[PDB]
């Protein structure tokens, strides 16, 4: 319809998501993609906050729209969009920056766009009457930011802009490093070799899952605290299979962390090969996918700048 | 036609340009317009940096196009428009962003818009290949920085942006405030008293320039650094007029500070009445303003937008 207004997006840095962004933030968007208006956003603007290969960004841009559908985000019932390709973006971005204090964006955990970039994300969410965010845990503080400067300014013109709700999940709000079971999965570690990635060779993935860095107790048990690396094993496990933790920390009794390990990278292995497959498809037949892109950016610019109309006017813009 | 490209822009920030805007940028404008192919921009995006009240900012905003017109802007030799309806501004502010150095930003002599305006001021040149910026003093850093980023940009992706030169003149480079000629007439001086308005009461401005701070030489002479106060009653005498400081300066042998501040009232008030009944009328018959301002923005969106799309092209946005 038009209303539970969902907003996500991701960088297109890398040529893979890894783990972390298909459980901690696209796997929530297919959950909720069935009953929530949603708007999955491609945001290359935010990739040159640091240099990017103009080669690779537009090829990243495509692959990253891809990996959205072969995890399962359906264009019938979402938008998948180009942030660059929606002017709103930026143009909400300046207002909102005039309302984003100072110290307030140097509390944020060197360039003037590094220095902005929380508030062109605050514009990206809050441009579509956002309700709901689904991110992970990382993008936390940034959205409390964008939800004050979001009623710092309706404070002033009430009424205007949404305040939207941040929704980031618990199993999956942060899947760890492999090999460093203290950081997070991320593109920028140094080495891939803690990195999961969904389209890497799936018996490369597999054999980092079975170099994961675990403990020494020899009991399976769910504990992020003192377990990391074997909490975070299971708790991938537990997200590429739809088993619950505890069924499987009960079925892992008796079981040392061989069978743990062997048994992820198990499923990761099924997990990414139908992705895999999708994304080549679509990378080789790319008519679909700019059909989807295309289609959506028109219906968010549609949106977008209804709300940047609203804001303006309520400015005191001449329109 | 299309070259020697110019671009200005005032921000709406009060009810009235003073003489500082309309001698040390505005009669630039007017000798230029005629064989320079002109961009002038009423910059409303800069004014709410500064928290504005709504019904004034919109007032303002047509009453500053409006004195563009009435100093002789002809909107058949250029383009007056409002930089908020041209969205380009903002994406060229968000990739230069990018390019500009935290430090660079910071050396500038709080929000965010406070602290980035100085990159939306670049895009606001650069965004219309413009060859030549016609501003006072004042603007001379900004423009520096706007430089540095054109140049900055250009050596990753050669050819892209126009590095503008920066056209400032020499005796209105800074018209001083009349009771401090210590400092620059501007709107955010607390005391209007120094303060010469181009749309306020004209024996109103007159008997500011019979109060002005002069020295006890009783001496008419040009130097500016000596003799602040005198050198700027000539400066802004000589600019109202068409007449040289030395052939007044030599006029005035003989002469006292009474005669002086006597003839720069009068050649102020034969300046400023032709202006305000112009300014009357374009208040009291819109539709002539909103006509030049249509026309002015979809001429600007026509030359910004292919600008953005040749800076995303070059930095691999997928188009
Ligand atoms: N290790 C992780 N675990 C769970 N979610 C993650 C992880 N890393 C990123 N995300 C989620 O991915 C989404 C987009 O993040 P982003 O595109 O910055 O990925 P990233 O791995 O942080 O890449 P980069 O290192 O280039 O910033 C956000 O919702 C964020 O919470
Ligand atoms: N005292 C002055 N003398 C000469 N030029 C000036 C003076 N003040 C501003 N200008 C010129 O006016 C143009 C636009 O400036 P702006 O709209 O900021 O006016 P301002 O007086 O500085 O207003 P504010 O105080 O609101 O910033 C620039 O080209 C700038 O150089
Ligand atoms: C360097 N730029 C940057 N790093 C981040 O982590 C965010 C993030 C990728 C993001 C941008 N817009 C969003 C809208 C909704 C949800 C989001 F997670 C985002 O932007
Ligand atoms: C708070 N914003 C701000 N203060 C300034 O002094 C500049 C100035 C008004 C400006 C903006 N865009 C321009 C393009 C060309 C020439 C210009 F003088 C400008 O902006
Ligand atoms: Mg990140
Ligand atoms: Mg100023």
């Amino acid at each position: 319809t038009g209303s539970r207004r969902i907003f996500s997006g991701v960088q297109p840095t890398s040529d893979s998501l890894h783990l972390g962004n298909a459980l901690g933030a696209v796997a929530q968007w297919v959950g909720l993609q069935d009953d929530h208006d949603a708007f999955f956003c491609v945001v290359d603007l935010h990739a040159i906050t640091i240099p990017q290969d103009p080669e690779a960004l537009r090829r990243r841009t495509l692959i990253t729209a891809a990996q959205y559908l072969a995890l399962g985000i359906d264009p019938g019932r979402a938008t998948i969009f180009v942030q660059s390709q929606v002017p709103a973006h930026t143009q909400l971005a300046w207002v909102l920056g005039c309302f984003t204090g100072f110290g307030q964006a140097s509390r944020m955990t060197t360039t003037v766009g590094l220095f902005t970039y929380p508030v062109l994300q605050a514009a990206d969410v809050l441009a579509y009457d956002t309700e709901l965010v689904p991110v992970g845990e990382d993008q936390r503080q940034h959205l409390e930011l964008a939800r004050d400067v979001a009623q710092r300014f309706n404070s002033r013109f009430p009424g205007t802009l949404v305040v939207p709700d941040v929704l980031i999940p618990k199993m999956t709000a942060k899947i760890y490093d492999l090999q460093d079971p203290t950081s997070k999965m991320s593109k920028s570690a140094g080495t891939d070799a803690g990195l999961i990635n969904l389209l890497d060779d799936p018996a490369l993935s597999a054999k980092k899952i079975r170099s994961a860095v675990t403990d020494s107790e020899r009991d399976i048990r769910y504990d992020p605290d003192v377990k990391p690396g074997v909490s975070n094993l299971l708790n991938i496990q537990s997200a590429v299979t739809g088993t619950d933790i505890d069924v499987l920390v009960d079925g892992y009794a008796g079981h040392g962390y061989g069978d743990l390990k062997k048994d992820t990278a198990e499923a990761v292995v099924e997990f990414v090969n139908p992705i895999q497959a999708r994304v080549d498809e679509l990378t080789a037949d790319p008519a679909e996918l700019e059909a989807v892109l295309a289609a959506g950016a028109q219906r968010a610019h549609d949106v977008a700048s209804k709300t940047v109309q609203r804001v303006y006017d309520r400015l005191g813009f001449l329109l």
